[PDB]
């Protein structure tokens, strides 16, 4: 029993991270093979942030240029490149602890853990969602640029974020691994801010059935709805449309509870118009909405 | 910016874990230089639970009824022996991987990453606090088990806890690893049932100063307290007393941020007695008690 926001074991990514500087910047890269992942703009100046031109900075640079730290070894880079927004150091030695590995470019609302990182030393892990806006809610401080986040699976890490900057909200933007962002930022201090966000609905509804599977129905009512009017609520809370992909989805934590989607999804209208009334899921007065339909099945009981 | 329920880095703890098997009974244990630990229960049948008696039951076995297994590889037993609910299953190996560690006893209120586990199998990492009844809640499933609880300091990590059942109410109570219960437990089917909790007050204030040094400063007042008068308040509403020693291990966070630790308990007075009325602090609508001080600072900016 029991129900906590869970990150994957770190384990593997851990014994990836190192440190990249070139001149006074240094921030975190990401060893997997003979290949070294960072930001591009640590190749920058704070001058130079204004209005890059990353071709012409990196012209400018040699290999040499470029100190990479791996725990008390120095790594030799012998080539560099740039992808999108990523910087690829070729160094001289492949990582023996490179684990099973790919590279995901993730949907919004879907989850993953990050491995905050400063100076390529591992601080803490978290569990958290890309929102529809496409920002993550981090925590992360100055020298956490080049920490990633990824899903594990039967060994084989998904690789699927790297943190770039801090947006004026407080919240963070950043690429995948072959350096394009998520949503429609870039690496240029512009006047860019988040855009709103939404509440990812199938994650909520995944929620409730996590709590039921952990014994609380309190919030379950005799009702149904069809989809088209649980959406124009949905619609009226700044919640995402919930599509009949999302019900399909849902389908196993539906048969395991012997819940209807649809009735869940009646549940989740009452608690939108209603409120809570002083009571709590899971521990939580709020509706979560951080856990997938996967992220439930891996956790709960069966 | 940015504040999140951060685990420790859980590799260091990954390298340790192993499967413990006596009979039909399988669990983890824990593989430090060439020793394994793990609950003692793994030598009991579910008729032995009723009343055991541990050292009858261990009498009757040998070494050779110990298999444990690390990854793919079986490790053989040498010797076994029993501290207080813990087996120490003495292997012919000494784990490669073993870091720096200590054993710790552990306070109520204090905070630690639990790696949950099972057949030896790291499958995810989360934070969580002894609670004041010495229960934790925590996420276990059949066959979690032997999974353990720690903190990392400088390379170092202090185990503090390993699992071992789950109370009627769905929170968990294990031992430290000398095999001594948090709380008044016993490794026996009885009526024991989880005693009342309160909330952790030094733990609340701590996160109410993350949430002043991330920006938010709304449920803040002109007032202050005293000590005493804020006591009868908490005792009021289920928290715990708060101590002077309490307030002297704020001070670094109330230096930090200018706000006096008993003008921050006059907050907390207000945010009892009138709610919050519709808001959030740090993204939760209730008041958090799983911080501790120095978990704050440890993830805050300075
Ligand atoms: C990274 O660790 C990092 O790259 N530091 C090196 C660096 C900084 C500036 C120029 C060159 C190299 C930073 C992580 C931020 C730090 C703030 C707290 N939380 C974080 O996640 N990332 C940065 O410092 C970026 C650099 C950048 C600037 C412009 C751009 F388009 C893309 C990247 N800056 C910010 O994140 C940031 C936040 C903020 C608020 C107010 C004013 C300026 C500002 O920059
Ligand atoms: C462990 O993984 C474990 O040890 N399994 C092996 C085992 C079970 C029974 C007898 C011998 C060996 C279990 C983890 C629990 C499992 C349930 C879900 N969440 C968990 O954390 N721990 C157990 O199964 C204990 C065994 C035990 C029994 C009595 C005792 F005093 C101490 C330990 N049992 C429970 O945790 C538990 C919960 C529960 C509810 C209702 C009825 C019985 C019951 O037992």
């Amino acid at each position: 029993s029991g129900f906590r926001k869970m990150a994957f074991p770190s384990g593997k990514v851990e014994g990836c991270m190192v440190q990249v500087t070139c001149g006074t910047t240094t921030l975190n890269g990401l060893w997997l093979d003979d290949v070294v992942y960072c930001p591009r703009h640590v190749i920058c100046t704070s001058e130079d942030m204004l209005n890059p031109n990353y071709e012409d900075l990196l012209i400018r640079k040699s290999n040499h240029n470029f100190l990479v730290q791996a725990g008390n070894v120095q790594l030799r880079v012998i080539g560099h490149s740039m992808q999108n927004c990523v910087l690829k150091l070729k160094v001289d030695t492949a990582n023996p602890k490179t684990p099973k590995y790919k590279f995901v470019r993730i949907q919004p609302g879907q989850t993953f853990s990050v491995l905050a990182c400063y100076n390529g030393s591992p601080s803490g892990v978290y569990q958290c969602a890309m929102r529809p806006n496409f920002t993550i809610k981090g925590s992360f401080l100055n020298g956490s640029c080049g920490s990633v986040g990824f899903n594990i699976d039967y060994d084989c890490v998904s690789f699927c974020y790297m943190h770039h900057m801090e947006l004026p909200t407080g919240v963070h933007a950043g690429t995948d691994l072959e350096g394009n962002f998520y949503g429609p930022f870039v690496d240029r201090q512009t006047a860019q801010a988040a855009g709103t966000d939404t509440t990812i609905t199938v994650n909520v509804l995944a929620w409730l059935y996590a709590a039921v599977i952990n014994g609380d129905r309190w919030f379950l009512n005799r009702f149904t709805t069809t989809l088209n009017d649980f959406n124009l609520v949905a619609m009226k809370y700044n919640y995402e449309p919930l599509t009949q992909d999302h019900v399909d989805i849902l389908g196993p934590l539906s048969a395991q509870t012997g819940i209807a989607v649809l009735d869940m999804c009646a549940s989740l209208k009452e608690l939108l118009q209603n409120g809570m009334n002083g009571r709590t899921i899971l521990g939580s007065a709020l509706l979560e909405d951080e856990f997938t339909p996967f992220d439930v099945v891996r956790q709960c009981s069966g």
